[PDB]
């Protein structure tokens, strides 16, 4: 499923994202803007054998388990393919454990390199929230 942005700030928001562990709503829009476009079933390969799943890019190497990639760990105790949903509850659930490990956000390239230090409440600018 491809969300549109309010949509997608909308149901992020009902999950507990906003606000959560200091990042506001428009953070978490910005980075799925950036990591999959919006798209529920984006994925991508990475250099190390390891698959980023879903409209949060997570990676196989530590949060999901997609059976390809050896020495993984599954910390979010999931199968990747469960990431790939229109329902982002999975994914949701997933990221708030990511983004508690210690580094916050900057796990997601894409939200350090383009969406950090940017006004990122324009990408909630105009939703009925
Ligand atoms: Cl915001
Ligand atoms: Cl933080
Ligand atoms: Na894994």
């Amino acid at each position: 499923k491809v969300f549109g942005r309010c949509e997608l700030a909308a149901a992020m928001k009902r999950h507990g994202l906003d606000n959560y562990r200091g990042y506001s709503l428009g953070n978490w829009v910005c980075a799925a803007k950036f990591e999959s476009n919006f798209n529920t079933q984006a994925t991508n390969r990475n250099t190390d054998g390891s698959t980023d799943y879903g409209i949060l890019q997570i990676n196989s190497r530590w949060w999901c388990n997609d059976g390809r990639t050896p020495g993984s760990r599954n910390l979010c105790n999931i199968p990747c393919s469960a990431l790939l949903s229109s329902d982002i509850t999975a994914s949701v659930n997933c990221a708030k454990k990511i983004v508690s490990d210690g580094n916050g956000m900057n796990a997601w390239v894409a939200w350090r390199n383009r969406c950090k230090g940017t006004d990122v409440q324009a990408w909630i600018r105009g939703c009925r929230l």
